[PDB]
């Protein structure tokens, strides 16, 4: 019984991207702690910086730092969440 392990992996440079999300949504994109969050940051292996207070805009941003193949990875995930919770397709 044994397994392999194998490379490739490694990264230089990062860079900010904006992201804008609903406010409506972000506050569930946290989750219990932060976790639901966490678990797109892992994912993506992106970083995420949420603001604590939207203030007054309808879109509360968030601050990506990281690789741009995982800032986008990890938008897809946030995206996904409010697609997910953005409406259904007619309730059945």
């Amino acid at each position: 019984g044994s397994s392999g392990s194998s490379g490739h992996q490694q990264q230089r440079s990062v860079m900010t991207e904006e992201y804008k999300v609903p406010d409506g949504m972000v506050g569930f994109i946290i989750g219990r702690g932060g976790e639901q969050i966490s678990r797109i940051q892992q994912e993506s292996g992106c970083k995420i910086q949420i603001a604590p207070d939207s203030g007054g805009l309808p879109e509360r941003s968030c601050m990506l730092t990281g690789t741009p193949e995982s800032v986008q990875s990890a938008k897809r995930l946030l995206d996904q969440i409010v697609e997910k919770g953005r409406s259904g397709p007619s309730s059945g």
